[PDB]
């Protein structure tokens, strides 16, 4: 008609309807068909969206994810649903069940990790539970009793095994670990990934998303799948990966999230009387990774750089990852003002052709910008939510509110799209994406 | 805390979460455990609550109900879920699968009917679909193409087989057909139901609702189950029921709903160019049952009476059914003003001890009033919704708005209870009741 | 910026801020500068807008208007603010203070009337007061005691002096009495107004609204001002006007409003135990003017026609006044369906170039349509409100809701414009128009 | 009736209606009758409440206040409305027009100051203006050009003349300068004020508020009015006040507000390219007064203490002023956790008998607590707003949200009371208090 948008109550209802519709029982799929399994950072955001509906079911979501945690503490980025096909690479291609000595016996998983937003979900669950009364607080507190150790082991694995040199930045062995598969951030590192004898495969993602402008290329998937062959050759052994992987990058955005997550989990630990040594370690890691993020930044603009460990070079790109230091703090005053000017100016939120005042995944003025192509340009509601929540935590109440307002406007069509075209607002990627519904649910209050 | 109520967006989200949680696939249970099957008038209200979430799934709900329609047109009041136990009387006790020649081959059902609110659900589906654009309008219009004949056959069975004498009132053979099992309306008729050799049975309803003050008595269930034996003895044959049933009442509230439903379906038929003869029949029945309702009314107060066909006597009770004429219209001006004074005065919505300005199922000043006991007093959100929608259709915009406002206040605890204590607001009956969530969903807009 | 619309709470606050800003103390101006006095039907809508803010002040607004009522019962269409210039024709031009024996001694007023929406405002005040508690109900009931007789005298003057032949239509002697100065409705009647020696004047309205496309022409004003000379020459004597006025029309929209207002006031009289003879007269007039409206209607479409008393001919134009029978009822079922099809189709609300699904003052497909020119095309929020309220009173809950939704969308710029361009949504006429704020407040209060 | 609360849109409308009603033209009175003039920190909150309604009028409010600024930079706490009586002490009693060489020539003012919340109001005006488009941004930027120097002179007067020893705390010479006339904070200092021959007077405040339990005693007013005699005797000369005043206290809450205001104004200066030397001074003062606040704090709880300059002793009381360090920051991590535990525990927001989870002006468990008596116990909406805004600025998003939620619940009666009884929620003090409406509008605008 004249207005296809939904009212706040309609939109909240449809978002909860979606989330319950993607529930398999104890895990929520990231999307109905494109991503028909549990993903790690999606599961954190799903728990955030479930917290206003059922603290009990939000806790179940994190319990299911943690039940897939590897023996060394790694949370793998996919927990596969039993008997479900339709996603590639699936369990047979990872072969972690037969090759990975640390993989769980009772879940099929991938063999790589994803960003540690999980502590933020725990905070939102606790915040909801404290408004709901004693029986609900008891549910959330029982979850802390049951899973505090597992959360510690997750943060410790990141701090000790992916920051072996105590640089305060997380090393990745796959671009998929960044959450941003085809981000321009990784192009120069991927250009040095030379596949050898790569076993034949058929993609499934572009059978579901048929528009070729919206997904990575075959050449990019060849490199993604070649890194799997390198990992499988060493049976996913942490100790051997630095010797064999053709892709080794320090991810400054993942690092900033980790800093925030450690500080959040330390505050939880203080409030719920968790072991002093754990809280002390969490604060130490929060500070170490805050400093590691700051060390990457341009001394003029504050923009954070990734680092190619193999090439030994800073990776200078124009993506939303540059704003990593805004999430965790630590910049000198003048540098942070410069970085905020970059965020709000014509290269990002201030670009005159954007439909919404939101943060594109790649700067529209970058040569790498592609308005439809996944992480090369589109606006991702999950990043809107993460930036808005971290900005509110910095004390930037109006900046956070504006992102939430624009994210709700963008989402008001009810498509709950994976990402959106930055100029037209066209929904792109999968529809019915669980963390887009969760973002709306958290925002609407 | 200081305030356990939910905001409108929170409440809408939780109501949709509930509705999707009670979805078995193609049917929604009336409640998670007490009523773990599809009920007929509940399914209409569920379709109303689904319409803002998914016109496609709202249509599915009515398709599933109509697929259980009997060969003679009757919509049975329970469509049992395959393999589901926990409700008594269940499929084995009804034995319609082996005894009822008109029962559907591919569904297990009860052998009695329930009120014809279904046309109202169709109207709400169409209203939503018209705001959503062409593909959604096509879904709703395709449903009309597919099911108009079945809806006609339902209304025709009521008009021809339950009003054989063309009195403009529907005859019931079981109090369960009224929707109000233990209403004081039926006490004097039930007092003449003398069970003979009644086969042993174990109730399930009071294993789930253990508080004896909230459910009918064993003596009442003995009579409910004896009527089943009388119906089974004649193989549920319409032609033989008047000769054998110990309970035969004309239900003025069911009759008023039928009048409204015929008028609504006639208006749909005009708008979507359905057969002229059908629309003509629907308007004729709407007028006949409006007149039949008016004929029951007290000439002073307008209060509508039920009629005991066996005793040949008007049934004078003080329940919400007295307000039947307000739903369908037809009263003389002075009589309708008197009936509205009764509704708004100290015997119903104006009673000084009520927590909310809502319509109790039995007048709190009646000797039959029991504040916890099912239809003998509690406030039912489903009746709030039905009265508010019919009042808005009369043009009584402020009266309708006040009922909606108070119903939302009552529902703001998020219990989605089956019924509520009228003085304290305590949630009673089953929690997580589907038509209470549907009422909230329709209201919140 | 990206979206310059206000939220509902922002919009409600700004609407109330406007209405208080236009308050001179005991009267609210219709606008800040263009209309810096009290107008009669505006004052009724202002009272509706004040009722959610202050029942006491809403009652004051109507008391002030009724203190200007003429000795014969006429409510004049302007009550001038003492010492205020800036509007023409002003008190000196009307000369009612020196020429009109029935004009009030203690107010300066115009010498013509305006539509009787006042009973609708009384109903809204009473509805608000009944939600607010005993002290506020007493305020509203005291107003009824004080002003019931004046309201009766107003209705009686219309029924007896402007329907002298008991035709059930109100005769007007000036297009300004219709509320729609330059409606195409009056063009052929105005073509038969031939001014004599008209005293020189200077307009004020087009000094404030300088865009010539938005106000009537000088030629139109010459005729408006000449009719004043004709009234002044007979000292505004009711009995003489039929013999001297060059403009005499039966206004079918005014007539339908009067039918509704009589029925509304009759219901108020019953509820508050006013004299039975008054209630009986009100219902008689409601019926007479309903029938009078229906008698004008097109046999195919149901559209209502005005009547030129001097030319003795039906006035056939394509304006929103055609929809008069929808307000008061009375059409046969088939013809009202045809009239609603006209309303919702491509000649009015369904025209494909309209920005909002609202009723233009003149059909966009009529040769008379002018998209900027006052009553010749623009969308008026006051008419949106009146149609929405009357439609809800007919029982057409969804139709009323859609008009309210589109009216709120149009008003969400916060300009509170007098009227809006139908295709672009550009605000036109005066900004900060009191009855546009009142519509918004009622729709949200 | 059943619930006398207003909806958010109703409440926002009534709040704006109130604020416009208290507008005299270019100044808004703090209340209709009790406070019928402009007060300094009220005017800052009024500007915050006007910003969502009219950036232009919000700017006017601060322009009017700053036009009363004294020649030395002091903003006086009252700007009297010309020709208005009804408040005591009025202009004749202050005699600043004849005795104070620094008082403005064209305004009548008091001779003491009030807390510097004004920069917070400027920030809110700028935030609103940036959402409204170019013309509105220009209005706000023009105000900065016109008044930046005056704002600097205000901050400089506080830092240089009320912190002469650079201790980082503001000295007051009257309890009225704290904003909290009869706070238990000042009881021991007031016990050392011995009036001489005090000129006879009659109070006005307790003729308007007649309940003696709600205002200070005559004995307290004798001391308030005697301090005026001491100031008048030295012609309000800043350099003489330390030698003659019987009341000299360092106000830690005023100091923390000043710290925040300096940081806020410094950020405004950076964003709008104000002189670098001014920004540098503002950040220096922000740091100095932060440290000055922290130096007062209890080593166990972190609670901030006031200081009696004459008695040379720390003032230890149990009032909301203890929470000053939460506003400005600076406490060590462990002590701020202790201070938040005090805030949220049973001595303040977690007291089990409080109707709302809000901060009482005096702890309910203190021997000084009086639940009706002005600053000795009642909950003040203005403090709820200030704490919520400062908490959001610290990053404590959920804590700020809970204060806002409870503040809106308390205000939903629409009384807009000056303060509220902490246990019953009874509205106390003046009704229709401007800064209570402003808090509501900001929380909803
Ligand atoms: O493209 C893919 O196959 C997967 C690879 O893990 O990645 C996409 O989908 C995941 C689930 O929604 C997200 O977690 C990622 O952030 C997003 O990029
Ligand atoms: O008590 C029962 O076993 C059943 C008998 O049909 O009845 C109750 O539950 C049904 C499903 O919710 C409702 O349809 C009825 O209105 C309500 O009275
Ligand atoms: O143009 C004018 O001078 C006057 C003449 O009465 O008319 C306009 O202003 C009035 C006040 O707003 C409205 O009552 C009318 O409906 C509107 O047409
Ligand atoms: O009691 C009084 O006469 C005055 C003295 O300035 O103080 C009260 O009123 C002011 C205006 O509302 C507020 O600024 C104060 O905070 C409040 O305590």
């Amino acid at each position: 008609p004249h207005d296809p948008s939904f009212t706040p109550t309609q939109l909240a209802a449809r978002a909860a309807y979606l989330l319950r519709g993607n529930d398999l029982g104890t895990m929520t799929t990231a999307a109905p068909l494109l991503y028909p399994h549990m993903w790690s950072w999606d599961a954190a955001f799903v728990a955030i969206g479930l917290a206003p509906l059922s603290v009990e079911r939000a806790v179940v979501e994190l319990d299911t994810l943690l039940s897939a945690q590897w023996r060394n503490g790694m949370i793998p980025h996919i927990v596969f649903a039993n008997g479900v096909d339709g996603y590639f690479p699936g369990p047979a291609r990872w072969a972690t069940a037969t090759l990975a000595d640390n993989a769980p016996r009772n879940r099929l998983t991938s063999g790589i990790t994803q960003p540690p937003v999980h502590a933020i979900a725990v905070q939102r669950i606790l915040e909801h539970a404290r408004t709901r009364g004693r029986s609900t607080r008891a549910v959330a507190e029982a979850f802390l009793d049951r899973r505090w150790g597992d959360l510690m082991r997750w943060h410790r694995w990141l701090a000790e095994c992916r920051d072996r040199n105590e640089r305060g930045r997380i090393t990745l062995y796959h671009g998929w670990e960044s959450g941003m598969a085809n981000s321009p951030r990784w192009d120069s590192a991927y250009a040095n990934v030379v596949p050898g004898k790569l076993p034949e495969y058929q993609r499934a993602d572009n059978v579901i998303i048929t528009d070729p402008s919206q997904r990575p290329s075959d050449g990019e998937y060849d490199r993604y799948l070649w890194l799997l062959e390198e990992m499988k050759a060493v049976r996913y052994d942490d100790e051997r990966l630095p010797s064999v992987m053709s892709f080794q990058v320090e991810d400054v955005f993942f690092s900033a999230i980790f800093s925030v997550a450690c500080q959040v989990l330390a505050e939880i630990g203080e409030d719920y009387k968790r072991p002093h040594a754990d809280v002390k370690d969490l604060y130490l890691w929060a500070e170490r990774f805050r400093a590691g993020v700051v060390e990457t930044t341009d001394q003029r603009t504050g923009a954070a750089r990734d680092f190619d460990v193999l090439a030994e070079k800073w990776l200078v790109t124009e993506t939303a990852a540059q704003f990593a230091p805004l999430l965790c703090g630590g910049l000198p005053h003048d540098r942070e003002r410069a970085l905020l000017k970059l965020l709000e100016g014509p290269r990002f939120c201030g670009h005159p052709d954007l439909k919404y005042g939101l943060i594109p995944s790649t700067s529209p003025v970058s040569r790498d910008f592609r308005p439809r192509e996944y992480w090369r340009g589109p606006v991702w509601p999950v990043l809107t939510w993460l930036f808005s929540w971290c900005f509110a935590r910095r004390g930037w109440a109006e900046r956070a509110r504006l992102l939430r307002q624009e994210g709700l406007r963008q989402a008001s069509d009810g498509s709950f799209a994976e990402y959106y075209e930055p100029f037209t607002g066209e929904p792109l990627g999968s529809m019915q994406q669980s963390w887009t519904a969760a973002a709306v649910l958290d925002w609407l209050g």
